[PDB]
Parts: C-alpha cells; structure tokens; sequence
C-alpha cells in the first residue's frame, strides 16, 4: 500500500521525472534515484507499475 519513508522520498525525485508520466527504462534516471542511496526500481515502480 502506501509506506512511509518508502513512498514520498521516493516518489519525489520523480516529481522531476514522472511530470510527464514514465520511468526510467534506460538506466538514466536511476543514476539520479540513487542519491536516496537505494534504487529506482522501487521509484520509477511508482510511475506506473501498479495503478493510476
């Protein structure tokens, strides 16, 4: 569902990216992602794969 910590200061650093809708799929946001220290996986997850 929604998780705190694993959610919001994840599905900001998309706030630059999902401002039109898509993840990264070439690696290039991932990079950015990463300065939470984790993954993107888990963020650009959020810019769709699940439920609009």
């Amino acid at each position: 569902g929604s998780p705190p910590e694993a959610d919001p200061r994840l599905i900001e650093s998309l706030s630059q990216m999902l401002s039109m809708g898509f993840s990264d799929e070439g690696g290039w946001l991932t990079r950015l992602l990463q300065t939470k220290n984790y993954d993107i996986g888990a963020a650009l997850d959020t810019i769709q794969y699940s439920k609009h």
